[PDB]
């Protein structure tokens, strides 16, 4: 279609056809909270995430709906997830452990040594001696306890959103391919190397999305609270696998000693790719990259 503008560089609007799969994510830290034979996805009045996922499947009947799950689920809870796959044809439950992320991994000792040499290749006047000391202390901890600790194995041990955001970016790098790697059958219109549209489980679909047009085939959620705006990872849409914006975000985490999956893997990758530097208008970049669709009621866990 048309084009989109950021400062003086112009970007073609690439399509995300109506068969681009949707992606929901639920990593359950305490599966025993649910019934032994109950679908282990939160479904309260407060947080009706399972209902929001099913309702998206009912609206997008011919579009594949991926549900990336993880957790120490009981045997009866995994059969409940299989029954969910039966009732709703387009829902594809993908276990995060069933995917191979090793091609995006890097050893922590390599990252630390690279940064120790780089910080030490500077004179005493520009040396960040506090950062230098912390990196050697992180490296010392790895060599003493887990010398083969990697970005994946380290994030696999973390508690909280930092672990969800980490695997979320890697899945989106795989894109549609992740469904074929997990062996999900009957996706029909899924193309190898195709895109994906991640949504937070509190983002409710009210109508069909149709075909989207995003600058270079990528757009993310822009949250507005009070009078502020911010890039967010509650929605990430890509038209192809290994999108260079998400690849650059992972590249930042391969070069930073303590890279964050959200701030560096998403916000850093987008701003580096589209050249949203210190000199640029952060608000202008948000309007240019924002994921807009009136058929999505965004962020309803902020009270709705
Ligand atoms: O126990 C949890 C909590 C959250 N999430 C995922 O993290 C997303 C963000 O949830 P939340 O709205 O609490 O985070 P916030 O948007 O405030 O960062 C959810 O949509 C889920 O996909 C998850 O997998 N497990």
């Amino acid at each position: 279609s048309g084009s989109a503008n950021f400062a003086g560089v112009e970007y073609p609007l690439l399509p995300l056809d109506q068969h681009t799969p949707l992606l929901f994510q639920w990593f359950e830290r305490n599966p025993s909270r649910f019934g032994e034979n109950q679908i282990p996805i939160i479904n309260t009045q407060q947080n009706p995430y399972l209902n929001n996922i099913i309702n998206a499947a009912i609206i997008e009947k011919e579009r594949t709906i991926g549900v990336l799950v993880d957790g120490n689920f009981s045997a009866g809870q995994k059969k409940a997830l299989a029954k969910l796959e039966k009732q709703y044809e387009n829902i594809k439950v993908i276990y995060n452990s069933d995917l191979d992320y090793s091609m995006y991994d890097k050893k922590l000792s390599d990252i630390y040594l690279e940064n120790i040499a780089k910080i030490e290749a500077q004179p005493a006047n520009v040396r960040d001696e506090y950062l230098l000391g912390e990196i050697k202390k992180s490296l010392n901890e790895v060599l003493k306890n887990n010398p083969e600790e990697s970005l994946v194995s380290s994030h696999d041990k973390r508690l909280g959103h930092v672990r969800f955001d980490f695997y979320r970016n890697l899945f989106l790098l795989k894109g549609s391919n992740a469904f074929l790697e997990a062996g999900k059958h009957g996706c029909h219109h899924l193309q190898p190397g195709g895109g994906c549209i991640y949504l937070d489980a509190d983002m409710l679909l009210t109508g069909k999305l149709g075909t989207l047009y995003l600058p270079d085939g990528i757009a993310v959620h822009v949250s507005r609270k009070g009078n502020s705006m911010s890039l967010e990872n509650g929605i990430i849409a890509v038209n192809r696998s290994e999108h260079p914006a998400l690849k650059k975000g992972l590249e930042i985490m391969h070069s930073k000693p303590y890279g964050d999956p959200y701030i560096d893997g998403v916000c850093g990758g987008l701003r580096h790719y589209f050249n949203c530097s210190i000199r640029h208008n952060y608000e202008e970049f948000c309007n240019f990259i924002e994921f807009k669709h009136e058929h999505i009621f965004m962020d309803t866990s902020s009270l709705t």
